[PDB]
């Protein structure tokens, strides 16, 4: 089981508690092979959630959940746990908000499972920040 | 000076170092009356900045920054600083997605200068969270 | 997912690094829902693993590694991360050593997977230190 | 009064402290030559210590106690203070399970005063990790 | 604005929370263009001030404040914050007593605003310790 | 050997680096019985100490050292370690300055060997602080 796999297991598992059913997603920082904070698809802690009373429409889209990979910077944020010179693990590449607040926490590197359209400008932001993205796949691994 | 012209003043004073000239926007986080941390309007760092190279424009609007208040937040994650049981300090009242990231890093109060229109997604949040909301004014000073 | 299930399916996941092939062993530190720290059976960093070079018997059994448990409590050490008033998620209940370790540090909840025979003298410790012991099978997962 | 005596000093003085009268055990974890954190041969906090209610027998051991040098490193893990790259004074050179320990914490040398007989793989392990181990004394020292 | 401005700026503007009238101070601790802390004149937090019950006289001088910049370093040891390779913004030179204290916790650079004499030790310690003083003016700013 | 003996014991100990033969002074602050910091009578880090250049007088005393209890409160400002609710244990009751400071970084106890004239400014503070102040005799211990 390679280190690598270990953290994509991770993202996909924790991708799993996503509360809003459009989208699941789940993101773990990591520093030397240790995971420091996790993230996954949900609204603000102690408040309503998408699976009980229904999304929070705006523009055709559902705003009431904190993305998984802003999720594991703001856990940083609260619990005062350094993101700086992490690496990321996200089932699906950032949208560009989220890339610029991974790039300014001092994020270093991305790993994705799927990717659908990346922004231009998110891959500027990566070039200029010397911060390589890369794909690789969930491990097919089976537990209980 | 009291302690809430003295950050209110310190908001003003740190929104002047924004970089996109179409928002001056400051952002002071406070926990037992000192200051935790700071943004402003500006682009990640160690990239290009709109006042050098242009806006990133997109659907009418600039997307190269990330807001003053986020920049607080990703201060207190990139450095490891807890963000939790703080109260913020805003030039101007949070957008939606600021507001929601704000409240799950675990901040209990927001002082707004100006605010325009309250969005009653937000509202909703911050009773939930039981959220404080006041507006203050920046202070007459002058220094030198 | 639940809570338990999701750090047990860890738990099980991270045993499966071990690098001694007599004992497939997985720790996860949990606060307040989040993984602080996690262990699995193997020897110290940097140095031989009996995967490589083959185990170090001495009166029948392997001394070559860090167990689990103690590799979990050993990365807050190293890391200066707080270990207090944290919960324990293990594929395997703790011998007395690990035990008394995990007490020492302020574990306060111990969860295990399959527990074999718990030693008299560790039940006299956890009720001396009121710490709760709770059976939880690995949940069925397959990921990929 | 040079610093290595002075570090000797204080674990021979946190030794007297120990609670089980078959081994009195100091030890000063030091981090550029300041006290981090000590142990002494002691029950887990808040337990029954052998001085009050007799010693805990199995195989002819006591196995109450936490040993001196773990209890240091559980300190560390407990208060959420940073072992790696300490070095550690310790009264009598520990077992091999309390140097699989060290070692893994990140402790970079050991001093000892007494020593009997030091486990070869404790030895073999020192050699891959480029740990020293070095014998000194105690200072004759009096206070009071 | 420039960055040592607005660190100036702030100094002054804490300078005003001077609760001994015969010494308006300010201070700012600042690492990597962050502030990390701040001080001004005043007396052990909770205790009386020099404002409502008049100063404590002895020697011609009022003792009843700490100093803007030991409040400084003291607001970090309280909290628990590293001043440790920071840099000062201070209104006026510190006194011996300060200076030595600064030094001491690892300050490598003193800006100041007005000094009026300069204790000659000051100038040798500062000379050792290899550490820059250089007058710069608060900026002449506007708010409200 | 009590904890306070302990303590004492280490004050006396910590007192003798001192590198300036006009004062023989040791500090231990206490966390929960554990040592956090220590002090001793001698001048800045990495510049010339008494013992070596000679004294540097001024109107009939030193003012080359920092002093014990000051420089233990330094070390947790430069480590960012936090002195709050803390205990300190002295070899001689503390100069006026140093109690404002011990008392402003939120030390909650004095234990002090020898006292001489307690400043009527100092009850002063300390009544105000709530904060105790109590005698207690280094023990008589040999090491070695
Ligand atoms: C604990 C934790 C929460 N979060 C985020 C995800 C959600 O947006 C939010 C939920 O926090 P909570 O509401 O406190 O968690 P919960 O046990 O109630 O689970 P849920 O509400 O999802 O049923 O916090 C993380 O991103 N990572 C974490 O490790
Ligand atoms: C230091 C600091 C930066 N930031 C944010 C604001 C900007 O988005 C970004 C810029 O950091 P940098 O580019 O590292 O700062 P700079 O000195 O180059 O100043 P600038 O580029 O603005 O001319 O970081 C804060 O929000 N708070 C802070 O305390
Ligand atoms: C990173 C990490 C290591 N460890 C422990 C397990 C092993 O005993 C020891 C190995 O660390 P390393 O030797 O540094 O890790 P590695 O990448 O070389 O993997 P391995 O040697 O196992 O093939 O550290 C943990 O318990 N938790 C962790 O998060
Ligand atoms: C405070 C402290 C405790 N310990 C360990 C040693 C013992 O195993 C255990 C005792 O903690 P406690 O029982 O909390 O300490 P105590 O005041 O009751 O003293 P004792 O029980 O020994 O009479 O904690 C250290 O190793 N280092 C330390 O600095
Ligand atoms: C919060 C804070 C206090 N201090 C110091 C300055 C004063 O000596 C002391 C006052 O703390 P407090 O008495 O707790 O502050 P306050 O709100 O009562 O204001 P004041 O008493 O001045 O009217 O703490 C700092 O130096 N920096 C800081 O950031
Ligand atoms: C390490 C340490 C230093 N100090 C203070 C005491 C001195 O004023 C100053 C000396 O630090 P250093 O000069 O760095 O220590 P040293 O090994 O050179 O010893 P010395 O100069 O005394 O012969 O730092 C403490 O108060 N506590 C500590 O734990
Ligand atoms: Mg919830
Ligand atoms: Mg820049
Ligand atoms: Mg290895
Ligand atoms: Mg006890
Ligand atoms: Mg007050
Ligand atoms: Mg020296
Ligand atoms: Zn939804
Ligand atoms: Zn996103
Ligand atoms: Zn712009
Ligand atoms: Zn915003
Ligand atoms: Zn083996
Ligand atoms: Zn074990
Ligand atoms: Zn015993
Ligand atoms: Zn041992
Ligand atoms: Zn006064
Ligand atoms: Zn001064
Ligand atoms: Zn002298
Ligand atoms: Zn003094």
């Amino acid at each position: 089981l390679s280190w690598q796999d270990y953290f994509m297991a991770n993202a996909e598992l924790i991708s799993k508690r996503s509360t809003c059913n459009r989208a699941y997603v789940g993101a773990v920082l990591v520093k030397n092979n240790r995971i420091i904070a996790t993230g996954y698809n949900g609204g603000v802690a102690d408040t309503d959630n998408c699976d009980d009373v229904g999304h929070e429409m705006e523009d055709g889209h559902c705003i009431r959940t904190v993305h998984a990979e802003m999720n594991a910077l703001i856990q940083c944020a609260k619990e005062g746990i350094s993101a700086n010179n992490t690496e990321i693990y996200v089932t699906h590449f950032p949208c560009i908000n989220c890339t610029k607040a991974l790039l300014q926490a001092g994020v270093k590197k991305i790993t994705y499972n799927t990717a659908y359209r990346i922004h231009p400008f998110a891959i500027e932001l990566m070039t200029q920040k010397e911060v390589e993205y890369v794909q690789h796949d969930v491990p097919r691994v089976k537990l209980g």
